[PDB]
C-alpha cells in the first residue's frame, strides 16, 4: 500500500483539511500519512483562527514517515505560513522522487482566513514548478497568477513553472456540475465534469498506486459520480 505523504491543515468539525484527505486517500486504495501545518480553530460557518506549525515541527513529521513508509507522493493543502511553504518546497527538493500534487488552499470554503493570501501567493512561487499536479479551483487560479481570464490565467500558470494543472471550474460550469479541465504542458488533455470538488488527495493517492495523471484524474470523478 503506497503512500501519500500530506502537508495539511487540522479542522476539528471535520469538514475539510487532512481529515478530508485521510477519507479520500483511503478511498483512492492508498496510505494516507500526515504532516500536520496548522491546528485550526474553525467549524463549518467560520475560521476563528489557527496555530501554524513550527517549520521544524512540520518537517520533524514529515520526516517521522520518510524512511519507515513507501512515500510516492506528497499532497498539501493549507501551508498556514510562508515558513511552512518554504519548508515543504525544502522536503520536496530533497526528494524530486516523490510525485506532488499542489493544492493551493488560500482562504477557508468558509470564507475565513487561513493566512495572509498575498503572502501566501507570493510564496507559493517557489512550490508551482515543483508540482506534478497544482489543482486550483478558478479563485486560486487567478490569485496564483494575478489574471482574471481563465484561459490566460492557465497559461500564465504554466509560463510560472506548472507541469499540469487541473482547473475546477470554468465557463462550462451548470447547477448540477463543475467542469475539470486537465492542462498538461499548457495543452488541454482531458475535459471532465464533477458532480457538485476536492480531488487533490484523491488523485495523490492514485499517483501513488501508479496511474498516470488521465487515468488518475478520470478516477477521481468516477469516485464522486460514484458518491452520486
Ligand atoms: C484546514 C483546511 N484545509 C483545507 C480546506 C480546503 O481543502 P480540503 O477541504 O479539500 O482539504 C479547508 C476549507 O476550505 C480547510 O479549513
Amino acid at each position: 500500500r503506497p503512500t501519500v505523504l500530506c502537508f495539511s491543515g487540522l479542522d476539528p468539525s471535520g469538514g475539510a483539511g487532512l481529515q478530508a484527505d485521510i477519507e479520500a486517500i483511503g478511498q483512492s486504495g492508498a496510505h494516507a500519512a500526515i504532516a500536520c501545518t496548522a491546528l485550526t480553530i474553525q467549524n463549518s460557518q467560520q475560521v476563528f483562527g489557527f496555530e501554524a506549525t513550527s517549520k521544524e515541527l512540520l518537517l520533524a513529521q514529515a520526516n517521522a514517515v520518510v524512511g519507515d513508509l513507501p512515500i510516492k507522493c506528497v499532497k498539501s493543502g493549507m501551508l498556514g505560513t510562508t515558513d511552512n511553504i518554504a519548508a515543504l518546497a525544502e522536503f520536496l527538493r530533497a526528494h524530486p522522487d516523490y510525485q506532488y500534487v499542489l493544492d493551493p488552499v488560500l482562504v477557508a470554503n468558509s470564507g475565513g482566513s487561513l493566512g495572509d493570501q498575498a503572502t501566501l501567493v507570493k510564496a507559493f512561487v517557489e512550490l508551482i514548478p515543483l508540482a506534478t499536479l497544482i489543482t486550483p479551483n478558478t479563485v486560486e487560479l487567478r490569485a496564483l497568477t494575478g489574471v482574471t481570464d481563465l484561459d490566460q490565467a492557465t497559461q500564465k500558470l504554466f509560463e510560472m513553472g506548472a507541469k499540469a494543472v487541473l482547473v475546477k471550474g470554468g465557463h462550462e460550469d451548470t447547477p448540477d456540475f463543475i467542469k475539470n479541465s486537465l492542462y498538461i504542458d499548457g495543452e488541454l488533455a482531458a475535459s471532465s465534469t464533477c458532480p457538485r470538488c476536492s480531488l487533490a488527495s484523491f488523485i495523490a493517492g492514485r499517483l501513488a498506486l501508479g496511474d498516470s495523471l488521465k487515468i488518475a484524474v478520470q478516477h477521481a470523478e468516477t469516485w464522486l459520480f460514484g458518491v452520486l
